[PDB]
Formats: C-alpha cells, structure tokens, sequence
C-alpha cells in the first residue's frame, strides 16, 4: 500500500514521513533531566505499530538524538524497515561540521548510517568556522563513505540550490522546504525550479493550516471545502492535506504526538484524491493568505511571491 518517492540517485524514500522528534518545549541541554520519556515512548510505539517502512525526520538541533537512539535499540522494528532523515544544524552551532554532527549522530542513535542527511539552513551561524561550500562537499563525502545513503538541504532558495551545484560533484537529492496551501512557494519559483532539476521537496509543517484555523473555520472557503472531502472519503482532514501534498509531487513531514495521527499520516495512500479535487484545494489555498511558520525572519519579503 505504501508510495516511494524515487530520487535522482535511484533510491527509494517512503512518500510520508509520520515520526518527528521536536520537544514540544525546546530541549537546551543533553542531560537525564532534559531526556523526553513521552517523546521515546512514541517514537518506539511508531516503530512497534507503524505498518511498513517508518520514515522518521530528526534533526541535530533538537537535541533528541539520546531519545531516538533509544527507541531504536528497544524496537524490534528491523533497521531496513525504518528511513531516519537527519539534519545539520547550521543556523546554530552545536557541531563543527557535518562530519563531526553526523559521526556523534550515529553513535548516540547507534546506528551506522542515516537514509538522509540534510544541511538544514543555507543560513550559517557566525560561529560556524565552514561555508556553504565547505558543509556540502562533507556531506559528499558522507555520500561516498554510506554514512549518509542520501544527501541534500533544508529552506534553499533557487540561488542557494545554484551555489551548490555550482560546486557539486553529487547534485543534492532533497530540498525540504515549509510548503502548504497557505504556502505554496517557500522562497520564489523554488517548487518549480526543484521539481524540473529532479530534487525531491519535501514539506514540512503541511498542515499550517490546520494549526492556525481561524474561529471562523466554519464560513472559510478553503476549510469548509477540507471538511466536505474528509466527509467524502472518511478522512481525516490532516490525511486530506497531507494526500495533497503528495500529489503536488512532493513528500509531507508531519510530526505528531497521537499515535493514532501517525499512523492516519502512514495510510494517507489508503485513498486518493481526484485531479479536480488537488486543483481546487490547490486554487483555494492560492487565494488565501500566506501562512509561514519557520524561517519568518529570513523569508518574511518572499511573502508576495508565496501565493
């Protein structure tokens, strides 16, 4: 039942990815204090419950590497049945580079390799003694070496894409952006652009609108129109948007805490959505203002162009 999303380099990424490991509350520090037994606990239920391949994002800025690692070990989930996308954190520094973020990485989830690793800003801390340039060639290096099966970035810009290619000897596979209806391009012409170079999006936080539904969801176009097709296919309308995304060509992350939202997440390819129905949600997402909830400070003056 499960959809793959076939990279450039020819390797398969589960369509869907239904595990996060955010803290609700931002985790400052690595110590017994800090450690999330919720978060462990639902990340070993995803891998325990979860049919098929379970692609989980992490990402070192959260800080949740000891709860996934332990999650891993305690899961009898097999290693191939699981996809563990991990990112480097280079907006702030926690590692020198990727090498040394993605060597403490492995050792701390106890793993010998990441299906995917991502440079998860083009936006480097000060901090950060390494260049764009610099950060990517270690992750061709990680490619080469099989730390990392897979390759590329998080929040590039068509310019930021073309500074990477400008230098790269592996075109990087993935770029995973915020993208929703409300949000339909991230920075200008980046879906476009992406989509005809054969990176893969992916998109995060799809479900922004569902986050910040007004009180007046009930006499708005776009959520009145979610709510007839989750009727339609007895769907819930999470399933419904995330399904868009998917159609749109692109890979929704979703993060969720309920067990019984991740698993809805994994079987959103237990339906579809017909060519007319992706156009209008389309359409009357386009229509709406634009909703962004990361990179606001970066991106704020693409706004105009989102929609």
């Amino acid at each position: 039942n499960q959809k793959f999303f076939t990279l450039s380099n020819g390797n398969k990424i589960p369509a869907v990815a239904v595990v996060g490991t955010g803290t609700k509350w931002y985790k400052a520090e690595e110590t017994d204090a800090t450690f999330s037994q919720e978060l462990t606990d639902i990340v070993k239920l995803s891998l325990d419950t979860v049919p098929g391949i379970v692609h989980i994002d992490a990402a070192e800025t959260y800080k949740t590497y000891p709860e996934l690692g332990a999650a891993l070990k305690e899961t009898k989930k097999p290693r191939e049945e699981i996809f563990i996308t991990d990112k480097f954190s280079s907006l702030h520094k926690i590692s020198e580079d990727p090498k040394s973020a993605l060597e403490t990485a492995l050792n701390k989830l106890g793993v010998d390799y990441v299906d995917l690793y991502l440079i998860h800003s083009p936006f480097f801390d000060k901090d950060l003694n390494i260049d764009l340039e610099t950060a990517w060639k270690q992750l061709e290096e990680l490619y080469k070496s099989g730390k990392a099966k897979n390759i590329g970035v998080s929040n590039f810009t068509v310019e930021d894409l073309k500074k990477v290619l400008a230098i790269a000897e592996i075109k990087p596979q993935v770029n995973q952006i915020e993208f929703s209806p409300f949000l339909q391009n991230q920075t200008p012409g980046i879906v476009e652009f992406s989509q005809k170079n054969d990176i893969l999006l992916e998109a995060y936080s799809p479900l922004g609108p569902l986050q910040k539904k007004p009180t007046d969801a009930d006499q708005q176009p776009f959520y009145q129109y979610l709510k007839e097709l989750s009727e339609k296919y007895n769907k819930t309308e999470a399933q419904v948007l995330l399904l868009w995304v998917y159609k749109r060509g692109i890979l929704p992350v979703t993060t969720s805490a309920k067990i019984e939202r991740i698993k809805q997440a994994q079987d959103i390819f237990s339906f579809d959505l017909t060519e007319e129905e992706v156009k209008k949600i389309t359409d009357l997402g386009l229509q709406h203002e634009p909703v962004r909830l990361y990179h606001v400070d970066f991106y704020t003056k693409y706004n105009s162009e989102a929609q």
